[PDB]
């Protein structure tokens, strides 16, 4: 038997994303709302701090609004495709979305565009 | 440029099969296998061990190649231990897809096949295979 986590909800939309790096790489700042269409959107900074490779690092748990963030990079692909992974979780909501951007996306500091969606899936934590 | 895009796939979601993890006495050891069943194409069957000195139940695995994915994990203890539970990253570089299956290690620790098969939405991921 097959069940899908897929919730039945409109895709969030990651609004108006960039990162900044320090000159040295040991501080990442990542700006964004969340606008899950259904309710006010939230604007979040998340702060990502590392002795060395801040844009490497993995950052969180975060607070922003009603949701829990974290972030993951992989260099699985090699340096020229490497990817930063968020997971943002409302935990009230049981309910999670992983927006996913390339280096290449991110890197000039500049807001992507456009402003990418995903849809949430269920994670079945008990409360 | 639209203001807006959905990076969601037009594709079937991607079922997770027969998931078990099964960690060796010590926890240094956690073999995870399951299938990768697209619908689009036959299966894929998969084996995945985390290794680690200590607790490799709550280890980051990966990257593994099975098929044609590549796969890591990561373990969040963020809401608290007993609602631990790892997320994979599971990326078909030729398609540029990826989907995040996450399990409770409630639903696991068993050693016990999950049951029902969860399905995810890919994802595309814009990874440039012409630098």
């Amino acid at each position: 038997a097959d069940k899908s986590m897929m919730a039945a909800v409109p895709e969030w939309t990651i609004t108006n994303l960039k990162r900044v790096c320090n000159a040295g790489n040991t501080s990442c700042t990542w700006t964004f709302g969340v606008d899950t269409h259904l309710a006010t959107a939230t604007s979040c900074t998340y702060v990502v701090k590392a002795n060395a490779n801040a844009s490497q690092a993995s950052g969180g748990p975060v607070t922003c609004g009603p949701y829990t963030i974290t972030s993951s990079w992989s260099g699985q692909f090699g340096p020229n495709n490497g990817f930063t992974t968020f997971a943002v979780t409302d935990f009230s909501k049981k309910l999670i979305v992983w927006p996913a951007y390339t280096d290449v996306q991110v890197q000039a500091g500049k807001v992507v565009s456009p402003n990418q969606s995903y849809a949430p899936a269920n994670l079945p934590l008990e409360h």
